[PDB]
């Protein structure tokens, strides 16, 4: 209805590309079927996110449940492929003429990490890194800059921070969080950035695991909120994702 | 930025599928290059406009202008192919929020005519038809009914012609064209539209050649007009496409 609806509408069923509903590549359970891109539970061999439409839309909700409660910080995600959750994310900022937040996108730009001997169990036993060719997961910083470019939305708003997020974390350059974007799929990922980035979540913002259904994760979700006491509710978004919002 | 720009110019990016980059089809004067799909140079294989960026921004001109300046009336185009130049311009209509007005979008649905004894000799030396299987032009109205479904846009005020447009124009239901869209490449549509059509362009409304390049095409446009005793001015768009504005 409003032109922001529409532009947001598009800009989320061209990032998950319903528009041109290509291939899927074959992997883990699993031609393009329009339940699996609606849900986020395909691998596109094309497309700019593989979240799917339910987890776009939740972090719409996210993104602007923020603004009109003026919760203050920015929005990160870790872990991003192509781009494409975060092209949506600064296209959000811009639909609403927002020029006092960016969107963080941190990545390897290389893929999973190979397991080492630190890694915990579970990241051991699943070796995401074996799958990195099969899905396309290395993707180049240049690429994903290019992709942002393609919607008319690279600029200042957009930072990156290329590295594994033990290394970019701790030290990243933001003062505040409105939006924690978790998708790390490992415990290592999930811990990383819960550990390093989720103290600098404003109260208020959101913090969303895209793969909650992964027992790594989940265990590392609740080991960190165990450890700090952390009781917000979590929501289920679609077959995998989660988030909760945090309260003081 | 208003929300309304940056529908409308995704919309244009993604009709033209500038976010993917798809392959080009080979024929005629021909992998993706930017500056043919800029142009309309090139045979999309998976894009729902061959009509390129600027006759695209061409479409929007006519349409803005139109509804700016009180030229009532609907928009017609003859000729749609997979679309995306009828999908973009409901979309125009949806942007402004528009539901006065109707998409015409006429088309045999089954690419150009096979050549009969009748068709002017230009058109006999061409046979458009040929090129039928290798630009994959024969679109079925089913197929261009579910393109604008994927967009969100198919709904009542896209109205289908599909026919020879020798049938289906002189008769066609609609009573006013604020903008009239030719996409032929023969002298038999583009003369059969004009004919059957442009009268009923409301005076500052818009007549498009897609194909003005093509000599049988511009033959018609010249013999059209000179019968007709008008004289507004053809201005150029890009390499082929052409339009004027109707007054009194
Ligand atoms: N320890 C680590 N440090 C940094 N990046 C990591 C990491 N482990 C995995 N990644 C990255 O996280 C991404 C997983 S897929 C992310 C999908 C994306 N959110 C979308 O919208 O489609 C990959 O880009 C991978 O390179
Ligand atoms: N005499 C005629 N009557 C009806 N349709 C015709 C016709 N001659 C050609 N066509 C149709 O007109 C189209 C030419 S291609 C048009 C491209 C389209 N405007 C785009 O935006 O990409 C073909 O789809 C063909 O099926
Ligand atoms: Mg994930
Ligand atoms: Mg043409």
């Amino acid at each position: 209805s409003t032109g922001v609806e529409l532009y947001l509408d598009l800009l989320k069923r061209t990032v998950s590309n319903f528009i041109y509903q290509d291939a899927t590549h074959v992997a883990g359970l699993i031609a393009f079927v329009e339940e699996a891109r609606e849900s986020g539970e395909d691998y596109p061999t094309v497309a700019h996110t593989m979240i799917g439409m339910k987890r776009l839309n939740n972090l719409q909700h996210c993104v602007e449940s923020a603004l009109r409660d003026g919760v203050p910080g920015d929005v990160l995600e870790t872990g991003v492929w192509r781009g494409g959750a975060c092209i949506f994310a600064r296209g959000i900022l811009k639909a609403y003429d927002v020029r006092d937040r960016t969107v963080w996108v941190a990545d390897s730009f290389q893929g999973f990490p190979k397991i080492t001997d630190d890694d915990h169990p579970m990241d051991a036993e699943m070796n995401l890194h074996q799958y990195n060719e099969a899905v396309d997961l290395p993707t180049s910083l240049a690429t994903v800059q290019r992709n942002f470019s393609r919607y008319g939305l690279l600029d200042d708003q957009v930072r990156f921070l290329p590295g594994w997020f033990k290394d970019t974390m701790p030290t990243a350059p933001f003062e505040r969080l409105a939006v924690l974007r978790m998708d790390g799929d490992s415990y290592g990922a999930t811990m990383d950035v819960l550990t390093h980035a989720y103290p600098r979540l404003s109260p208020g913002g959101f913090a969303i695991i895209d793969d909650y259904c992964i027992p790594a994760c989940r265990e590392a979700v609740h080991e960190y909120r165990d450890r700090h006491g952390i009781s917000d509710e979590i929501v289920e978004i679609d077959r995998q994702g989660v988030y909760w919002r945090r309260s003081a």
